[PDB]
């Protein structure tokens, strides 16, 4: 059967990002507006920075920007965690250790506003070096595929994640960003538990030639596999 969870997401779903941050003190707001179709995993949305200037590289918000969008093969639904805790959402967690540097600490709430998944984020930074490749942006505005492993944390009616993310620098060397999630329901009712799998990403990186303010144009595309 579909569950319900499943249900909200058959067709193309208007997406919502709204994120304030804070990273050594240089505040920023976020906002993102697209869509996404979990048929085929594949997100399409574009961020505008609402109080001026970045002051981090966008490559390095990339992650923090829905992984109910994600296309999981029907043999795997019943490891789509998700999508389970939709309408009500969930609040996803994470710390992203900056190799040599600092470290963002995220908090997201997921969930529907109507017709609309709203990804709402709220991003701290610390100990970051204000000439390192972050506060410094030595970064490169692309993007390398990477795997996501998810795993079941029971005891808190969630999950638990892992990932390591390289950030090209601009002088052919590497900025690795080790990630550390972990993910809750928001409402009281069952979700589905996973057993052990991940999430296959591929990301692209673009701009809008008619856009003035400081943006990111970003297309995604997200497959759950391991289990077969
Ligand atoms: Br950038
Ligand atoms: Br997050
Ligand atoms: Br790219």
């Amino acid at each position: 059967m579909v569950s319900k969870g499943e249900e909200l997401f058959t067709g193309v779903v208007p997406i919502l990002v709204e994120l304030d941050g804070d990273v050594n003190g240089h505040k920023f707001s976020v906002s993102g507006e697209g869509e996404g179709d979990a048929t085929y995993g594949k997100l399409t949305l574009k961020f505008i920075c609402t109080t001026g200037k970045l002051p981090v590289p966008w490559p390095t918000l990339v992650t923090t920007f829905v992984q109910c969008f994600a296309r999981y093969p029907d043999h795997m639904r019943q490891h789509d965690f998700f999508k389970s805790a939709m309408p009500e959402g969930y609040v996803q967690e994470r710390t992203i250790f900056f190799k040599d540097d600092g470290n963002y600490k995220t908090r997201a709430e997921v969930k529907f506003e109507g017709d609309t998944l709203v990804n709402r984020i709220e991003l701290k930074g610390i100990d970051f070096k204000e000439d390192g490749n972050i506060l410094g942006h030595k970064l490169e505005y692309n993007y390398n595929s990477h795997n996501v492993y998810i795993m079941a944390d029971k005891q808190k009616n969630g999950i638990k994640v892992n990932f390591k993310i390289r950030h090209n620098i601009e002088d052919g060397s590497v900025q690795l960003a080790d990630h550390y999630q972990q993910n809750t329901p928001i409402g009281d009712g069952p979700v589905l538990l996973p057993d052990n799998h991940y999430l296959s990403y591929q990301s692209a990186l673009s701009k809008d030639p008619n856009e003035k303010r400081d943006h990111m144009v970003l297309l995604e595309f997200v497959t759950a596999a391991g289990i077969t």
